[PDB]
């Protein structure tokens, strides 16, 4: 839904404010706060245990959605758990952060459309199948 939309933005803008950048190119906030937190732990703790997915996608302004998708597919080669969804978000942040690093901040809005597309096309059936976002929270919060 658009629940996923505003979630991609929260995660992205946070990841940028953290790197010193600026996105300007209730119980809900609890999910955002929870995803903000898990991504931070993901980065501190695991990110460097897996192959670098950003190394596999050579991000450019003329990169297509299906390029991104086919890379993101790799993440979920062995199924969907919440962790990999976290890693997914972390990935979008790193694409975003790298983009701004390389003077391609135009991509950022694209990367967010991309993730949102990927979420609804690939992951929402799972999330609702596994208790929605309020469930992710009860576990990882
Ligand atoms: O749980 C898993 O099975 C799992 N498999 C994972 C997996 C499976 C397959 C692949 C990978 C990871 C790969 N990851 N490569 C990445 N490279 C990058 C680069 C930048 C940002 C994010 C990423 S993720 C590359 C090869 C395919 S990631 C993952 C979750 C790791 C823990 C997440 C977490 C951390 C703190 C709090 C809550 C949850």
């Amino acid at each position: 839904s658009q629940s996923n939309r505003e979630l991609v933005v929260d995660f992205l803008s946070y990841k940028l404010s953290q790197k010193g950048y600026s996105w300007s190119q209730t119980e809900s906030e609890a999910v955002k706060q929870a995803l903000r937190e898990a991504g931070d732990e993901f980065e501190l703790r695991y990110r460097r245990a897996f192959s670098d997915l950003t190394s596999q996608l050579h991000i450019t302004p003329g990169t297509a959605y299906q390029s991104f998708e086919q890379v993101v597919n790799e993440l979920f080669r062995d199924g969907v758990n919440w962790g990999r969804i976290v890693a997914f978000f972390s990935f979008g942040g790193a694409l975003c952060v790298e983009s701004v690093d390389k003077e391609m901040q135009v991509l950022v809005s694209r990367i967010a459309a991309w993730m949102a597309t990927y979420l609804n096309d690939h992951l929402e059936p799972w999330i609702q199948e596994n208790g929605g976002w309020d469930t992710f929270v009860e576990l990882y919060g």
